[PDB]
């Protein structure tokens, strides 16, 4: 297998930062041979879970969704898609590519929008089938489309995705929760970044621990009368600061071209949010 | 714990590639924070083993490197030294740190230097010993010394280290083994990098793995009535090229001032050559 020579004098992206203090791949174009990742990754028979949440109104974000994925996620991988919804007669038919299965998992709605944005880690940790069926799951939301590559690239044990509206921020700028009385508090000299809710994921091992401890933290803050700031966003960062994520996606990987453009920095926008 | 924020739109270091195509950190200073690192791997409870061979007039050696690794070489972790010899009583008795440990192993002396460097991978893989009594397993030249900080940045699945003489060099230049005949062969547009072969390591799992199948390939070679150019160099250049390395260290960890200098681009020059 044949491809361009690393060359360790020419750096391949000399405008962002491509690695974290701890060592962990910051996931920009220009960083990966896809080549190299994906042979990899099918000498393993890489079978790789994709959660969604489509709870009322939501359902109609599916169609783009899925067929969207099909283009751009995992393409010649083994893909298993587990959406969760109140309305299983309401997920739309897409023809899938070879290796890949959807997978419909009825659940109940929460009245607010907070607890239906909150009860996923719960509802995500459903613990032995995700064991037996995946290597990775990889956690998103509905209200997106893919417009690019979004592969094997992203597989670790642990990620975060970086938020497209605090990649260029000073910490103390962070929408960290700063309560004492939370359990995802953050003091203003800690953090390392402000990762987004809508993108996480990792081994199923990991997936499950951090689901588990952010439900945990969750119960904890309502048996205490107080409601994290961004609620499961809140305890994801909080959960990634102390259990630190072994890649960090870049904001390709979540970006919202209406409000932000498209700045040189990212040469794709890969997974993108679809106005609402 | 509080530290520099990382700036994602500030890299650490522009000059030098800190990342390989297959999301492998390239360990560079200014790359890592130390003070994260250690946390983590303290956490752990961290052993870390490192082996060394005294065969013959290399004893000389044990004294200098044993002290100087008592200053620079995972301080503040746990700490098993294995040294290989044909003299146990010319080992040097150096005084250790707390949570530091020496073993003593007797070997053969092979007569020619071409076998005693090529059965260290014989003689690391002494298989079940170091399942049980550390973590990661490092594999170094005695003829060297501790200079700077060599931490538990390095520790990963599997390292190599790369070759002093070659970082800034194109493949084809690379004196990897060009015999189709040898088990250790690379065609000519194939390579990553020319690691060598005085720093290696990784967890015990992947070290026994490589040191076996190294050992097995020359086996097959010696069968065939073949030697590979630079013998288990040869090896393990062709077993990271085909088993990515999941970190690759920079030169600072295996230099020679002598023979190449202080370049700005080495901030410390960790573990040097001793004149010999
Ligand atoms: O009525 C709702 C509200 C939220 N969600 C799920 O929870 C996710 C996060 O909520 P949303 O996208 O509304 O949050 P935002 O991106 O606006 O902050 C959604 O993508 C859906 O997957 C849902 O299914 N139905
Ligand atoms: O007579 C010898 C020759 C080699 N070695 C071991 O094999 C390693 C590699 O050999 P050497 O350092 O001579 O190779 P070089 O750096 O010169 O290529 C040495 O560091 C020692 O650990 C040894 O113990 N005794
Ligand atoms: O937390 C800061 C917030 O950033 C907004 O731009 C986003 O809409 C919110 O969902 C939340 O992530
Ligand atoms: O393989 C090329 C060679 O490079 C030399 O500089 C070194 O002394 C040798 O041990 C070998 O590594
Ligand atoms: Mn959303
Ligand atoms: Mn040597």
């Amino acid at each position: 297998m044949v491809y361009p020579q690393p060359k360790v004098l020419t750096p391949c992206r000399k405008d962002v930062l491509v690695v974290t203090p701890w060592l962990a791949p910051i996931v920009w174009e220009g960083t990966f041979n896809i080549d190299i990742l994906n042979e990899q990754f099918r000498l393993q028979n890489t079978t790789i879970g994709l959660t969604v949440f489509a709870i009322k109104k939501y359902v109609a974000f599916l169609k783009l969704f899925l067929e969207t994925a099909e283009k751009h996620f995992m393409v010649g991988h083994r893909v298993h898609y587990y959406v969760f919804t109140d309305q299983p007669a309401a997920v739309p038919r897409v023809t899938l590519g070879t290796g890949r299965q959807l997978s419909v998992l009825e659940v109940g709605a929460y009245k607010r929008w907070q607890d239906v944005s909150m009860r996923r880690m719960e509802m995500i940790s459903c613990e032995r089938r995700f064991l037996s069926e995946v290597d990775y799951l990889v956690c998103v939301d509905v209200d997106m489309e893919f417009r690019d590559h979004v592969g094997v690239e992203i597989l670790t044990p642990l990620f975060g995705t970086l938020h497209p509206s605090f990649y260029g921020s000073s910490r103390e700028a962070f929408t960290y929760e700063r309560r004492p009385q939370s359990q995802a508090y953050i003091p203003k000299d800690e953090g390392d970044f402000y990762y987004m809710g809508a993108f996480f994921g990792g081994s199923v091992q990991e997936v499950q621990r951090l689901t588990r401890a952010c439900h945990q933290a969750m119960m904890v803050d309502q048996a205490n009368g107080i409601e994290a700031v961004w609620h499961d966003e809140s305890h994801l960062n909080k959960y990634l600061l102390r259990h630190k994520p072994t890649k960090v996606l870049s904001p390709e990987y979540l970006w919202d071209q209406q409000l932000l453009g498209w700045p040189a920095v990212l040469r794709k926008l890969r997974f993108t949010a679809v106005p609402k």
